[PDB]
């Protein structure tokens, strides 16, 4: 309502089966809590570190295997005038793990069908928090220590607005669009 | 009503199964009441100490394991003009533990879908109180002793309002946005 | 009605199962009636002694264990113009112990979702009275003796109203906000 | 009606199971009729002796144990313009003992939720009369003898009305608010 | 109707089970008909002797034991403009003994909830007549003989009306409020 | 709605059977995560690398075999004024893997039936992300490294607009329509 949008064996659309039922066995637990490789962490120009969704998918495929996990829609797609949002549930080994809401910003009317995939990835990322995957990305100590040895805040020039902005970038990457 | 908002095997949405049924066995009990590491406690500029939600998630994954616990929605999301609130229930080993209401302040209409995740974390934090996780954060003696040996109240200058505020910060951290 | 507010295996919302059915076995009984440590008792500036709710939670987790007890809502949340109130029932080992009404004063419209947690704690405190937890806090002899050897009534100055009030404080603590 | 108020395994809300069914065994009987310690009896300034409700709770926990007794609501809370009243039933060992009406005077609209706990205690006190707990408080000989060796009627001065009232106080206690 | 008032295993509210079914065994019979101790009998200023209700409760607890007897409401509370009345039934050992109507005079609108307890005691006293408890209080010979050796009719002075009334008092007691 | 379009053994149209049920056995897992051959990766003139859908089909036929996988429609075809979109579900070995939405841009009214096949391929590509097929195409490090050793950004001339655009092309391919 407050979102100014209109809708775009086990009934997994509504079922809560297995949620918090029994923990996974040892090797899955070790695979899920494996420390993140520092080379896999990206940072946005405003200074926010994150992990690409494809790394989350790779971790899930390493821990549960292909066909051992999936994303199930839990609500209808809501298309706000500037974003597309939907709820998704993570199922691992026939077990409901989490239900999280994802969103993706779209900028063109024709980009709405593309935005619904970003939303899905966002939901997947937010579901993996219940598994402890990539938890260091939310650790303030980890963020603070990562940004002093692996990142740099450079005053670069925007290629379009012709203005200069101090942006954050990794020490291995280079200045990029929409800047120089 | 008084909240000026509009709605946004076991039916865990309404079920009360296992609530206060039987205590967890010994090693889970020891894992839950493990003392908090002082380096993991953060403090806000106004002087309120807390633990990041990711530490609560890590503790829950250490005590019950991945897939051994989960959060289940218990009510509909209510979107007040300045906050998003919802009730969540903590399920550990097929057992309802607590039902707590979380809230998250949002400042933009497009930030509502993001706020619903903060709410979830807030609810999770408030559910862990029934487990005794992080109980020292509510102990007045603990708060009083923590703020004299591990924290500092520095008169810093706000980077935007150009005014000076005595804010609280850890002795290991440094002055930060929205201040100097 | 007289409250000028509007609503905000076992069906524990309405069930009375186990209420006064059979007493707990010996070690739980000893754990519940353990004398309170004098260092854990706080006193308010007006001179009223109390125990923090986190100590009640710790006692319950020590007597029944995590997962061995819980709070179940018994009524709908009523939001009076200045307070939030709700009834809660304490369940210990699958047994209804007490149903008590809690309340929490809120001062901002955005503080209502936060107030619903204070209410819950209040209800928990009032439920523990049926267990005899912290009973010395209601003993007039205990209150009278505690306030002469462990407390002090100091004429301090309010930091905002710039007036002087004789307030009660422990001999170990110090003057605090909203005073000097 | 005449009260000018508006409403605020076994269905114990209405059940009469066990009422006067079989007496408790010997040690419970001895625990219930144990003579009251004279140091535990309080007296009000107008000259009425009583026992604090926490002593009744302690006696019940000593005779039946924690979880061996409880209070069950029997009617709806009626909120008269100056008092809150409700009926409660005492259940001991799965047995209905008594149904008694309690009341508590409130003086502020925000004090109604607090008053509902006083009412509960009052009902508990009045239920214990069927068990013979504290029966000496209703014995005229006991009251007459207690007030001559353990109490004193002193002409003290009210701290607010600045008038002098002959009030009753124990010989061990001292003059107190709302007097000197 | 003629009362100008408005309403305020076994369904004991209406059941007649056990009424006059089988007599109690010998020791209960001896306990019930034990002669009253003369020191326990009180007399009112107008000259009417009686036994305090707490003595009736003590006798019932001595004969049937705690939990071996109880009072069950039999009608709705009727609140006349100057009295509160209700019917109660005495149950002893799962057996209906008597149904008697009690009444209690109240003098303030806030005293109605307190009056409902006096009514209950009155009903209990009137139910014990079927058991023969305290029967000497209705024996005209007993009353006549008790008032000549244990009582005194003294012309005392009312502390409020400042008039003199010949009142009846025990030889052990003293003049009391509302007189000198 | 927000899309301005009109509709154009196991009920696989709606069923969720097998979603995240059990992982595929070892050789299928190895076949799915086989590294992509660099010669099979294409790049668009704007600089976006991708894999042709026929390579995804070949990988699926290599991992599951012909008849071992299929695409099932999940929604109705929606024909926006400039695109055709539809949801498809990937079924592998009688197991639902993913449900993804595909879209295809059409430029003529007679090209709508042709566009519905592009949509299907798009959906298939987006379903294979749950299997980890071609995951390197979403790895920012992989994209960055691929574009410096295998690609070239050449300033070529558009054959129609007669303007010059710096476009991206592989080092093995040549300039092509709609350019020179």
């Amino acid at each position: 309502s407050k979102l100014g949008g209109t809708p775009l064996d086990i009934d997994w659309y509504t079922s809560w089966y297995g949620l918090g039922m029994k923990p996974f066995e040892a090797k899955v637990q070790k695979d899920l809590i494996e420390p993140l490789d520092p080379k896999d962490i990206e940072i946005k120009p405003d200074g926010l570190i994150y992990l690409p969704e494809i790394k989350y998918r790779r971790i899930l495929n390493k821990a549960f295997g292909a066909g051992g996990w999936g994303l199930v829609p839990r609500s209808q797609t809501i298309v706000t005038s500037k974003l597309v949002t939907r709820e998704y549930g993570l199922i691992c080994h026939g077990q409901l793990i989490s239900v999280a809401r994802g969103e993706q910003d779209y900028f063109n009317e024709a980009g709405i069908p593309t935005a619904t995939e970003g939303c899905k990835s966002n939901a997947l990322m937010r579901c993996c928090k219940d598994l402890g995957v990539g938890s260091e990305l939310w650790d303030p100590v980890f963020i603070k220590k990562f940004k002093v040895d692996h990142c740099t805040e450079k005053f670069v020039e925007h290629v379009t607005t012709k203005r200069k902005k101090k942006i954050w970038l990794r020490k291995d990457r280079q200045v990029e669009y929409p800047y120089k």
